[PDB]
């Protein structure tokens, strides 16, 4: 009972290439990791073509991203707590000017996924 | 037996604010981590002031950073995989710019550490 991300992580590493130019400043793998199920719930699909839905889903991303932050600051992860909060102000940026085309890059992410997933190769 | 970083990571949380600005595209956490032990047994301070030891330090900090890619591959940790990668070809630009800036950089943010733990309150 694993999500998309457990999936990916089962694969064997080589795939881990194909996917670096999915991520950028809209979304950072610490993100697709941290928040894997949170992010495999939303349709950021639809989103994609819908101002107010994609303003609504980068507003959640960041509660949830705080929720994060609480956590790896209780764990005193220093690294992550250090590039959570980088990413945060990056993401606080794109709430303030285009959640339309983080819909787009997490849309095209998740979609890039899937592709690799049905390709990699798997015994019967 | 703990390094300096052992000693960071026992402070209470608050203080990694103040060493945010300490790390920038010549030096990123994900290097000072992994690489504690080895990062704290240069001369960084002698290098700031000496190209050829600067560009010597640099191709050896290039070298270790594979092998610590060759680990979290195996370990299959895929964020530290993706990211790591991306340092490497930032370091890479720094090899062929500036080796001497890097040390500067290295050299500040370990100093800066002392000084936030000769700072820390500790009772007695």
């Amino acid at each position: 009972g694993g999500s998309q991300w457990n999936q990916v992580q089962q694969l064997e590493i080589k795939f881990l290439e194909q996917v670096d130019q999915f991520y950028d400043d809209n979304f950072p793998m610490e993100i697709r990791h941290l928040l894997a199920q949170w992010i495999e719930t939303q349709d950021w699909e639809v989103a994609s073509n819908n101002e107010t839905m994609a303003t609504i889903l980068l507003q959640n991303l960041l509660i949830q991203l705080d929720e994060q932050l609480g956590r790896v600051s209780k764990e005193k992860n220093l690294l992550l707590i250090h590039n959570l909060k980088r990413i945060r102000k990056v993401l606080q940026g794109k709430f303030h000017g285009n959640p339309m085309h983080v819909a787009v890059v997490i849309s095209n992410c998740l979609r890039e996924e899937r592709r690799i997933l049905a390709a990699a190769n798997m015994p019967i």
